[PDB]
């Protein structure tokens, strides 16, 4: 494959590493998107393994909530990655605009994740940073996984910005962010600078709006445990009452 097998449309956004554009085969008329990543940023970054991590891991793993990558190609400067389109777009902007989410679609959103990451993990594959802005929507309103890793510190677990050995725990941890800024429209531990943010992950101080439910106040606790190894397995989040109350 290469450039000129694609017309390219508007940008979809991003701006560190590569920007991820529509994109349609000039063949089949077919949507998609494509990503464009630049060799020497890559290199500067010396993630460049980072991204051979994802094109092999994007050769054994599928699932219906992973974005699937179909195939790459490069020329004398970028390297071009031809990915799946959500064309919902992404959690990001939909906290957006309903500022936030209520009980039944967060615990959706919830269970869709802890079937990708109960996928992945049984694989042996650890996600970094699952976060709003890396969450896509497919056609149906259902949760897409981009990336996984080339990977603010809202999101990350106290064993990461301590500096401590880390575990598939880590994911756990972002998983009970992500589930409290869905209810509450905000990620738990904001501050205005770095060092509360900091102290505040570091010490697990986030407290909740009187609306949060006990069901999902008790998630999200057993989500936010300082300790890696008290934390639930997918298997008892799947499980948990306030999840399987939120189902058909
Ligand atoms: C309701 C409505 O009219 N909408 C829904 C809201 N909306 C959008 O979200 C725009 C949008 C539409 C479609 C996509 N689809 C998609 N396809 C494949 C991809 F690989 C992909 N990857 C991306 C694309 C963009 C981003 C991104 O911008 N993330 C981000 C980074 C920093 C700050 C904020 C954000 Cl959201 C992250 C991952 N995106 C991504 C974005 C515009 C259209």
């Amino acid at each position: 494959w290469a450039l000129e097998d694609f017309e390219i449309g508007r940008p979809l956004g991003k701006g560190k590493f590569g920007n991820v554009y529509l994109a349609r085969e000039k063949q089949s008329k077919f949507i998609l998107a494509l990503k464009v990543l630049f060799k020497a940023q890559l290199e500067k970054a010396g993630v460049e393994h980072q991204l051979r991590r994802e094109v092999e891991i994007q050769s054994h793993l599928r699932h219906p909530n992973i974005l699937r990558l179909y195939g790459y190609f490069h020329d004398a400067t970028r390297v071009y990655l031809i990915l799946e389109y959500a064309p919902l777009g992404t959690v990001y902007r939909e906290l957006q605009k309903l500022s936030k989410f209520d009980e039944q679609r967060t615990a959706t959103y919830i269970t869709e994740l802890a079937n990708a990451l109960s996928y992945c993990h049984s694989k042996r594959v650890i996600h970094r940073d699952i976060k709003p802005e890396n969450l896509l929507l497919g056609s149906a309103g259902e949760l897409k996984i981009a990336d996984f890793g080339w990977s603010t510190l809202d999101y990350l677990p106290p064993e990461m910005i301590e500096g401590r050995m880390h575990d598939e725990k880590v994911d756990l941890w972002s998983l009970g962010v992500l589930c409290y800024e869905f209810l509450v429209g905000k990620p738990p531990f904001e501050a205005n600078t770095y060092q509360e943010t900091y102290k505040r992950i570091s010490r697990v101080e986030f407290t909740f709006p009187d609306f949060v439910t006990e069901g999902a106040r008790d998630l999200i606790s057993r989500l936010l445990k300082h300790n890696p190894s008290q934390r639930p397995m997918l298997r008892e989040v799947l499980e948990h009452p306030w999840i399987t109350a939120n189902s058909s």
